This record gives structure tokens, sequence and C-alpha cells, in this order.
């Protein structure tokens, strides 16, 4: 037999009383500027390669076009649960929207190279991701 009392848990103290009312940011304001991602990790500051295609014109052509097309990349954090493909699974799609936004076209030849720098860009991120992750301690 066995039927003691149990099911008792409660945690709750809500001690962040904010009763302020300035939240002034400054002054800016002019149209409308876009912006609804959600929550991606962006690229502060990188050095090594982010793409290896090996070929002349291939090689030739990505650094033609780097000034056309950004290097910043959104993409979220890795985790235990899954593999980078968790995050670079979106990591192209979010880019993609933005690579093929209507602020800027490419010519069907370029979308080839674009999809590469892009998709390579994403993976080539899981070792900087993991290097952090990685680590255990917030001192």
């Amino acid at each position: 037999s066995g039927l003691v009392p149990r099911g008792s848990h409660m945690s709750n103290k809500p001690s962040k009383p904010k009763t302020n009312m300035k939240h002034v940011a400054g002054a800016a304001a002019a149209g409308a500027v876009v912006g609804g991602l959600g929550g991606y990790m962006l690229g502060s500051v990188m050095s090594r390669p982010l793409i290896h295609f090996g070929n002349d014109y291939e090689d030739r052509y990505y650094r033609e076009n780097m000034y056309r097309y950004p290097n910043q990349v959104y993409y979220r954090p890795v985790d235990q649960y899954s593999n980078q493909n968790n995050f670079v699974h979106d990591c192209v799609n979010i880019t993609v929207k933005q690579h093929t936004v209507k602020g800027e076209n490419f010519t069907e030849t370029d979308i080839k190279i674009m999809e590469r720098v892009v998709e390579q860009m994403c993976i080539t991120q899981y070792q900087r991701e993991s290097q952090a992750y990685y680590q255990r301690g917030a001192s």
C-alpha cells in the first residue's frame, strides 16, 4: 500500500515593479524601414573564407559580385537536440529571402553562385557556433 498525500508544487516571485514611462530612443523617423525576422544571430566580424570554388571563372565571379551582395547572414544557435541543419536549414531560406528581395535582383546565372556562397556560408558558420556553444561557463 502507499497513497500518501503528494502533489503540491508552486514557485512564483514577480519582483520587478516597472512604473517607468521613459522609453525615448533619441530622434529618428522617416518614411518606413522594414525589419522583422524574429531573432537570428547576425555575423559581426569574420576573416576566413566562407566559400571555396576552385575554378577560375567561378572564382573571379565570386570576388566580382562580392560588392554586389552583402556578406552578413542570418543563422540560429546550434543545439544538442539536432545537428547544424537545425539552423542551417532555415539559414539558407532566410538568406534567400533577403537575397532575392525586390531590393536587388540577379541574373539566372548569378543565382547559381549566389546559392553556393549562401549555402556554404551556413555550414561554415557551424564551426564558429560550435566553438562558442561548446564553451560552458558564463562568467
